[PDB]
């Protein structure tokens, strides 16, 4: 029952490209990657090699293949304590998944600021460019269960736990800069509406159903984040290629006591990139684990996800200077009005060891702040402060969830709290209360001050009556949707129109569709008309005369709201499919791989069967996957080298592979006789931008391909794809 | 008055074909379809039309749109007990999913035997062809979570709760007539091998990964059920068009105390029918809820799943 | 600083007698005491001196006196995350108490065998006289809640966790050698019957109610342990002065595979000693924590509880050599037939640091055996094997209770079990199943062998039909109760009579009393008559002629069954009340205290008030307690020295002190004018056995007193106590 | 929530209101009530927005807090009048 002779069961503990080795727990793949938090988990890491198999009480097991029975065909005996312990632990494996964001993928890394921020905040983790803060990040979808698919259309969660020297700070954000609703009291309404409908629990991972669009049509506050969801923001290529936002306005407090309003941003250093809808939806079927896999593999390859932290900063005296309320989380602050100041860089550089222990049990909370940070009255933030504490007690089984290893602070913690289910800490303090004399009052309160001080809330002025009332300043719902719409490129606008049209086609009750279209007519007539036409709906004269909402503080657009208007492409860590034949021209392949390797782009070698093929020069080429097994959905570009093209010329899967990649706007490159495939994608002989072609794969061919890949997708091909049957 | 004036928001309370009307809870879609179990659930069914919105304590709510704050732009106050109750119930909605067969779709129905089986079993539910036994049946996949896809390649579970006059009998079977392993002591081994791998929790809903095939290769007792899983049996067209089996040999005991060995079968009266692999895998993407949907809609249409 | 200047808040970290210092956490009191288990807990112990007060996330708290509010008389704000974490942890402090034995008191210690027992067992912890095994022992009552009283009449539990090098072994026993019932199936019936009745949840800590005696009257198998319960066995003086028993027959298994039947015994090295009923019951009121307190204070004083482990051993071929069935847990094995062989010694030498974390969360299981031990078919033990695993999952919150620090093995444990609520261990094994090739099949099964081998069950022959049937061999109910009765001294027999009489008086339905009396007439006529008389019941002529049950294998008694038949007193750690007056004769006191100190006997100095008094010669005498504050119930004897006897001669409390102690059969000693107190307890001028008296507290006054204390109580005084109104 | 095992402790018989209770809350451990409402959110059109909010009033009205004036700074401070 043993390992192969050749040690091929065990992956190399060295960075390797996706597919080259079986993936492995982080501490075994990258044992020399350390930080303070990863080190501190060492008390609970358990190995296995050379150890005897035992019960949980330490008793060695002789026979782990059989129950104890009276004779070998007899009844199982109740005294089999080994069987019952093993079955009981199995029987009790599951815990409640998260009520939202149950589907998520996490990794370890570190953060450091570029320069001390002491002028605007006394937060210790921002005080020194050479003081490094361990982090654990979990990225997530929102709607679906923990076993749902990665590449659904949904908002994404982006939660970062900072293990600072002055306490855990969790920054619990999303990949769009606003939320659907204004006041936390409506959260259960909204989430019930987007989640599977309660009679039949359908659909998973999708807003494309009646109840979501019903709530939307009756709650126009939702429309801004709905625009972002229906755009390609809702289908990121990778967690590495999306933006992050805290959404709410928070405060920074400096040593002088000055408060500055702040909104938090993460910039992906790999650039912004999203799938297209047909590709994203098909990919939930071909690989429901695509984003989880891609994140794990990037870290195993050395393509560490990196993000830049950035702050939009607004002085206290400028609180009311915009035509939107800063405390309204359905409103974004355009970068054109308030730029993002770069603050520091976060690098995710190691995977967990056990997904359940570290990812499933991690607990983040936006209420987890530190001195130098504070809240505001944002009525959605205010309610979140209550919710995460409450849900985690039942999800994680009691109030000692901070003792679960992943959640533990790395800085000191001491207090008079005691007991609770699964209490780990054995307190020796003779006192469990303060004030006490019997322990000289330790642990003691600490006055606030410039560093290492106790937490004190900023003394904000509160004046008003106890009311359940939405601020009048929050009652404007169309101008930000329209700013977003106007800031998208034409192809991005088309994909938005296609998102609304596809989703509303799945709404069974037609008046719900009509009411949503009426809401679109309040944002932009061109958008409303394009959706209406796809739905066979005709706008009335009144609808055509709805006056468009005002510009946002004179802005007619802000290109930072577009994924693509401003190029920010980075090809490192992207992947190319190379479609092999049984007599590959080894000169083509040499040049291809050399150029890819120079830019940090990975390759997957594909064929019509598994095993190996032999190139013209005797080189044996191992096959990663079949054309069916690793579809074009899972790669960024396709390259077909010369060789014996007749081997694959009439293979349906190989032809379809090119048709699918072509449809989904990916760069394709064809060398030598592979150019015969130009017929399948049915498109000229002078060639076309987006298809690289040459007698062979030279320097120039690869440079062209690599340039297209830096632009992510071939948008100019869009008019050509409605004709292809794929 | 948010409902459309034409009453088109509400599905007709009569059988209708898939897609013709919005789907609805069973007691509203088919109020006249009754059995003893469904009738006995009446004490806990809760309606809604014409009733005031309240807390769980019965206090009427005036404004379910806003938290209580100090000023309309001020901080939320700890005294907002309406807000806290609503968010707390929300916060605690989830329970652990089933350790296996977490993904499953269920319906109510009824069973009747063709003739009294008193000669071979004193089981009351099988004693009289005029004796009707309410059932609740759940069909499931095995490996994936409750939010995983329906048309994966997997064994299917087929569990029937018989509410008999002498006790609940649960017949907890699968859609193939054998299981992968011999002794329950190995069940955590086998299930761990098929389930997502522990470092990264991949893949969902699939035995197509190293640990499953490592275990199979080292445990040849698995091969028989593996053959079934790799065949089109692993990808049924519908829960209505697959076979059921209790797998184990049980005993029937008659009044004279004679034991007869029995294995249980379910025959789908709609026939046996499966998907093909490329279709099944793509369907997990285009509609991960396809079997759940198909079952619900068949019952709404009057195409009742029948099994012998 | 709130501590006093003089440092009197902090107990001395050295052995001190009961009452001399405040009690403290074990690791603070006795930092120098260590064993392997205590050392292994070090990583979870938490200090407090010199640390800042923080949240559980490590954020320093500035003001731990106030909620955050809008204005200092304003509403509390939801954003107060410091308040909500502190209150939430508080809100969730409790866990379910144990279904039975909820009330218990526990200490750390160590065990060592006297010699290797490798000839009869391959159990590692018994293999070497040099091998020391850490232990954790919890003693308990059975019926009452965690907050019920110690000195109730009840069975006591005695549970020992041995942290061996081959696994945790739990020896989960009682202070009597049999149980009430035969088959585990009836455990909920019996326990429901003894526990508080379900309508009104009365009575706590008492079998004196209808449902208990109803069950007993209908289930004669219970009578054996009921006899024990009604005897003074039911009210021990201290956990230090009771026997322990595993009750069931288990097996020892040697390296050759030979099985030997075994029953386990603990012998108290401090000897056997019990309270009398009126004393025990009042003491539940004056100090409901008396046993818990006494165990803790003995350990702080260095009076470490010591027990000898012993085995009754029966060869496999002698299974049917007795009049009763070895597998019947309502039968004892008389020591006259099978002697107890001494095995080793256990010393409890350290208190916990945190009662909840170490005591409340400890989980013991009679199914936790190690290779070299095995079970038998005892049908009560059989069912136990199921129950403790089940209960502990809900009590302790999931299947990883073995990771709670007190429960962890000190030896290695590795297996393929994963996940579960509150999972601490982070597994790095690429595999979570076996057989596996991807981790070379580690951790691996180990064949059984002479040492360090895997667990294999003894291949006992099983033959018969699947039946719910009691063995006919178990169907004898009276001969063990009779053996027990005949082995008791006449004063122990009287206290048994009075236990049944008092409990049956509290049974409201008269026919239930009648039915119990009829059961007694089947055991012993003298017993039945005496109880009957106290209940106003007359035996019928038929009851009067019930033939008594036969002797047990020829024995008409066994004095090892009696608490007192064979003197085994030890005065070390017993306590004496010394009743002071305002002008004590200092020569009497020096001699008293010097004599007490030499035998390890503690003293408490008592007066009509707190503070101090001054002896005839200037010596300042500090008062420990008032007569009312520390009643005679709490001491083993009373000495009254000479002095100004007039000062307390008419003190109602001081007179009553002597009356109570007289009634409860405690030695009393009176010196010089303290002899005036003879009048209050009606002692004749020439004195009586059990009252020491003289002109001064010595020559042989202290030897006489200490001699009486060695005999525990003055049994000969029993006829005299009825005429004393106390 | 922890003592009684989940968020449906109001369905424990002794705790239940004797007056009507209807809302959009769903699920939670040991859920007894089986909701037939097509909607589990409001505002909804698919159940005509039932169950519905009720304005506060002299009898049978919805709960509205008394509109007490709050003026002060966010402080963790004991009122001097309590001293
Ligand atoms: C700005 C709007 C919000 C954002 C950016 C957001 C973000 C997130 C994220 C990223 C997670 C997953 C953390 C993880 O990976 O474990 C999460 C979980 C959760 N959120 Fe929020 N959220 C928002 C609004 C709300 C609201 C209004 C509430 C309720 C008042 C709420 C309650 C919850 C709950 C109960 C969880 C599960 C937490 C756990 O089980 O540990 N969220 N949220
Ligand atoms: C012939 C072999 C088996 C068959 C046909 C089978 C069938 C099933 C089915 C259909 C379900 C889902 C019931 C539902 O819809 O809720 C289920 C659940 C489950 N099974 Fe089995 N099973 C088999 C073997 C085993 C074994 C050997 C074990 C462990 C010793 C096991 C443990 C479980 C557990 C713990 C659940 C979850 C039950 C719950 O949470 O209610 N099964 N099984
Ligand atoms: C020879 C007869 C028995 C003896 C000597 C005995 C002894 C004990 C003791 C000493 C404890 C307390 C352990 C501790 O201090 O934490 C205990 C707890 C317990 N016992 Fe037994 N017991 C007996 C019979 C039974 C039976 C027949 C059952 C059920 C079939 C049972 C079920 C339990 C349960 C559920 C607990 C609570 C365990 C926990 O919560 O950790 N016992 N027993």
């Amino acid at each position: 029952s043993l390992a192969p002779e050749d040690g091929s069961h065990r992956p190399a503990a060295e960075p390797t490209p996706p597919g080259a080795q079986p993936t492995a727990p982080g501490s075994l793949k990258a044992p020399d990657t350390r930080n303070e938090k990863l080190n501190s988990l060492e008390d609970v890491r358990k190995g296995s090699e050379n150890y005897a198999l035992t019960t949980n009480q330490g008793v060695r097991i002789a026979d782990d293949q059989n129950s104890l029975r009276a004779g070998s065909r007899g009844p199982t005996l109740l005294e089999d304590f080994i069987l019952r312990e093993k079955i009981t632990h199995f029987d009790h494996e599951r815990i409640p998944e998260r009520i939202v964001n149950a589907r998520g993928s996490a990794a370890h890394g570190y953060f450091q600021p570029y320069k001390s921020l002491s002028d605007i905040t006394k937060a210790d983790f921002l005080s020194d460019p050479n003081k490094i803060t361990p982090v654990f990040v979990r990225f997530s979808t929102v709607q679906g269960g923990a076993g749902s698919a990665d590449t659904v259309r949904d908002i994404r969660g982006f939660a970062t736990k900072f293990y600072t020297e002055e306490g855990i700070f969790d920054l619990v954000g999303n990949n769009t800069p606003i939320f659907f609703i204004q006041d936390a009291h409506k959260f259960p309404d909204f989430v019930h509406a987007v989640k599977p409908e309660p009679h039949w629990a359908i659909p998973q991972g999708q807003s494309a159903h009646d109840t979501f669009w019903d709530y939307v049509s009756l709650q126009p506050e939702t429309l801004h984040n709905v625009m972002w969801a229906m755009s390609d923001r809702g289908i990121p290529r990778s967690y590495r290629t999306m933006e992050g936002f805290g959404i709410h306005t928070f405060r920074l407090i400096n040593a002088e006591g000055k408060a500055t309003f702040v909104r938090f941003h993460w910039k992906p250093l790999a650039g912004k990139a999203s799938l297209v809808w047909d590709e994203a939806q098909k990919l939930t079927g071909r690989d429901p684990d695509f984003h989880r896999r891609e994140l794990w593999e990037a870290i195993e390859a050395g393509d560490f996800p990196e993000y830049e932290l950035g702050f939009q900063l607004i002085p206290e005296e400028d609180e009311f200077k915009f035509d939107f309320d800063l405390l309204d989380p359905t409103k974004l602050i355009p970068e054109e009005l308030v730029p993002v100041q770069r603050v520091g860089k976060m690098v995710l550089n190691r995977n967990p060891d056990n997904f359940f222990a570290e990812n499933e049990q991690a607990a983040f909370h936006p209420g987890h702040i530190v001195p130098g940070l504070d809240f505001t009255n944002d009525p959605l933030l205010q309610g979140r402060l209550y919710s995460y504490t409450d849900t985690q007690i039942s999800r994680l089984g009691g109030p000692n969830f901070h003792e679960i290893p992943i959640n533990r602070p790395t800085c000191p913690y001491h207090n008079f709290q005691r007991d609770g289910m699964h209490r780990m800490g054995i307190d020796t303090n003779p006192a469990n209360y303060e004030p006490n004399s019997i322990n000289d009052n330790w642990p003691r309160e600490t006055p606030p001050g410039p560093k290492r001080g106790g937490f004190e809330s900023y003394q904000e002025r509160v004046e008003g009556n106890k009311v359940r009332e939405r601020s009048p300043s929050f009652g404007e719902y169309y101008s930000h949707p329209r700013l977003f719409w106007l800031s998208q490129t034409p192809f991005e606008q088309r994909h938005i129109v296609d998102g609304f049209s596809f989703e509303l086609s799945k709404v069974v009750r037609p008046y719900i569709r009509e009411r949503v279209v009426d809401q679109l007519a309040h944002i932009d007539l061109t958008l409303a008309q394009a959706v209406a036409k796809n739905l066979g709906i005709e706008l009335t004269d009144d609808q055509l005369n709805i006056t468009p909402p005002p510009d946002v503080n004179g802005l007619k657009k802000d290109p930072s709201l577009s994924l693509y208007a401003i190029p920010d492409g980075d090809v490192k860590g992207r992947v190319v499919a190379i479609l092999l034949n049984d007599e590959v021209r080894s000169a083509d392949l040499l040049a291809i791989l050399k150029a890819l390797k120079a830019k940090g782009v990975h390759a997957k070698l594909l064929y019509s069967r598994m095993g190996e093929v032999t190139a013209d020069d005797g080189t044996v080429l191992p096959i990663a996957a079949t054309f069916a097994g690793a579809p074009s959905l899972t790669v960024d570009a396709v390259i077909v080298p010369c060789g014996n093209i007749a081997d694959i010329a009439d293979n349906g899967d190989a032809n379809y592979y090119l048709m699918e990649a072509y449809k989904h706007l990916k760069p394709i490159a064809l060398a030598g006789d592979a150019r015969k495939f130009k017929a399948t994608i049915k498109i000229a002989d002078q060639g076309e931008e987006g298809i690289v072609e040459a007698d062979s794969a030279d320097g120039s061919f690869m440079d062209e391909l690599l340039t297209l890949m830096a632009a992510h997708r071939v948008w100019s091909r869009i008019p050509k794809i409605d004709k292809i049957p794929a």
